[PDB]
């Protein structure tokens, strides 16, 4: 059975909603800004502690979702109106609602509901809530501990809330694979529709981990940018010689997947087909990828094999490149190994959009799958921001896009690599 | 493509190793004991705060993995080595090593290593590590934050560590669905092998969340047992009239899934075939299942449909029953609905093993899948512990096993339900 995409939904640092997010992306906007004390998410702590904590953060930049009741903004009064709903859950529900309405899939009949599943995973969940609760132990004020604490920190709850809201009784699933979470969640959902576990799946990823401990943690791992704290708009620069770590972002990406015949029967407009779901493991290091990028090569190759397409048949690649010294170079190297001539000649189009959205972690793979689907749908490939001095590996021919260019895009591949060497590559095609 | 099990590995409150755990389980033993200050995992806190916290805990019972260098014990020196290894990671690696050696699968060939994947998820991760980091904020000592903090809290690292340990470059995945995590991780691995993503998968679940905040959190949610703090071994009593919540347990379950032909060609030992992976969502409440147990019914019915078997062909059912008033009753009604005459005849054998192991959360689904496989392999169905007064729903005929029954077990079903209404049902059969 074939699987197509009939609905898109998302909330990102470029805005709430696919239309607004895509328009701003293409036009070259950036959602990164400088951190403030409010961004620590430490409302339960005194100012002295906030000030101290802020100063301990090496990375002071991030990509935030715009809150508000205005158009293009995420309304917390609408999506975060429950004690059991953490931010990552609200982002997921917000995005899923847009996607479902886009696909016009809000069934009332039990049979349709029973054949609809959910697979939206979260990468970390809600460290903020855990820190607040932990503070209760340090200060001996456990009486404040809420019964909704456990429910709101479980990374699988984003999927639970979406199914409960729409009555979806099909597979209630969640894949958690660090920075690849969004990809595997969509991939697993696709495997489920293929096998027959469901006819419709609402899948994607969500992440809301911009806070004191999250920033301190990733900084301690030396994975975040710190060189451009005074110039945030220049912090995320995938493939650029001056990159020094990724910029933490937040948001969610959700798509509606469904069996091909099912979509045609009801006359739904189809964005594209999901033809490849390549998975692999680096089996190398907990945080660093192999110099040869074998894992990345495997993921992309497996996705190709599954689609029955040759390397030269791929028009666009949305690179994972998070603006990391080693990471970005390894992927560029893997792209050369996989597409060889097709890439070295300049025929292949590829870019990273994290320069604009930042690294959405658990949601990165979902949002980027949406961008890949949209490139095919609109025949426009997004630019890579801040590539002032291309990495030595690139040249006059093999070079990432630095401007959003019009072009026919019948096939698009999106890569996602997370900590622990977990790799996934999603391949989409027009149908 | 058929999928069989060729390797079993586990670390539980009943002992380290399948041999020990199974033996004690069948002999009607229990791994639950009373909580102490040391179990809070609050090494970085003073006595006064430990006492305060302990005093606030309504539930003072839990099931711990036995540590030691003697047979049947978990040697932390062999598994809890690096500073990047949290308990849930160590348990997973330990269990995986036993599962792989049992299946005699430690390939040196790149092809076989590339065709071997890992899918072991964690349900919560390492709360105690976050609590410790949080304390650094309250005490303004963030310079002591470990550079391995992030790698230690990522619930997907278990599959990452296992993969790099054996060089497995197949799909590096993890399914996180609360109490059903172990079941979905195994089911997703099965789908991957069926589709051709890999020929071998090391799948299961792991959990080690016995600490201050985990216990305080679950207690506040009113999900844990509290009336038997003075009689730990009596605290977990699935299907019993005096049940009052589950008992937090820790451990890991890992099995080796293999494509049928691949297993036969290498002359590998085969325990059974995984014939059904039924998934569903209650789409009801965040923590409570529907009175009619429709979700449970759908999950079991789906695994059945997938296997091509009818209810009367099922010999053993390992219920999820965590010793909860509403939960246990709901699943009991669901079982009766699904198997009707096969249940009311008294021939169908069913039981819950959580009275002995406690609720292993993320690992529950995997450990219990192993018990189901072992029931088929050994021809012995595990008893339900502490059923002094059977729930009113039961009678002379329709009654869970209260003694280990020697019987032919050709087929076995294992149910796993988690918060968010996420349901999974795994069906195994001799081959
Ligand atoms: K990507
Ligand atoms: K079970």
């Amino acid at each position: 059975r074939r699987v197509v995409v009939t609905g898109l939904g998302m909330v990102t640092p470029l805005g709430r909603g696919v239309e607004t997010t895509w328009r701003r992306l293409i036009d070259g906007e950036c959602g990164i800004r400088g951190l403030t004390l409010d961004d620590l998410k430490m409302k339960s702590f005194d100012e002295e502690t906030k000030l101290y904590t802020f100063d301990q953060l090496s990375s002071k930049v991030a990509a935030f979702v715009p809150y508000g009741s205005n158009p293009g903004e995420f309304d917390e009064a609408l999506w975060l109106n429950s004690k059991a709903v953490a931010n990552f859950i609200g982002y997921a529900v917000c995005a899923a609602d847009e996607a479902l309405r886009d696909a016009e899939w809000l069934p009332t009949e039990e049979e349709e509901k029973e054949r609809t599943g959910v697979s939206i995973g979260g990468g970390i969940g809600s460290i903020c809530d855990i820190v607040e609760a932990a503070q209760l132990i340090c200060e001996k004020r456990l009486r404040r501990l809420s019964p909704f604490f456990i429910p709101k920190i479980l990374v699988n709850m984003a999927s639970g809330h979406v199914s409960m809201k729409y009555g979806f009784q099909g597979p209630n699933h969640a894949a958690v694979t660090a920075c690849a979470t969004g990809a595997h969640s969509i991939g697993d959902a696709t495997r489920m529709i293929q096998f027959g576990d469901a006819d419709v799946m609402v899948a994607g990823g969500t992440e809301s981990s911009i806070d004191a401990l999250s920033v301190a943690g990733f900084s301690r791992s030396r994975a975040l940018s710190t060189k451009f704290n005074s110039s945030p708009q220049e912090a995320s620069r995938p493939f650029d010689c001056d990159r020094d770590g990724f910029v933490i972002g937040e948001g969610s990406g959700v798509i509606v997947l469904e069996e091909y015949e099912h979509a045609k029967r009801r006359g739904a407009k189809i964005y594209a087909e999901l033809c490849g779901y390549g998975m692999s493991g680096d089996a190398h290091h907990i945080t660093q990828p192999p110099e040869d990028g074998k894992g990345a090569v495997l993921a992309m190759t497996r996705a190709l094999r599954q689609s029955g397409l040759c390397p030269n048949q791929i028009d666009y690649v949305n690179a994972h490149a998070t603006s990391t010294p080693i990471g970005d170079a390894v992927e560029a190297r893997a792209i050369k190994t996989v597409f060889s001539e097709h890439a070295t000649s300049g025929t292949l189009a590829f870019s990273s959009t994290k320069g604009a959205t930042g690294h959405l972690l658990g949601a990165a793979g979902a949002v980027e799958a949406i961008f890949s689907i949209l490139a095919i749908h609109h025949g426009v490939a997004p630019m890579t921001l801040n590539v002032k001095n291309p990495d030595p590996i690139f040249d006059k021919r093999f070079m990432p896009l630095t401007t959003s260019k019009k072009m026919l895009v019948r096939t698009a591949m999106s890569n996602s690599f997370g900590f622990g060497g977990t790799n996934a590559s999603l391949l989409f095609a027009s149908i």
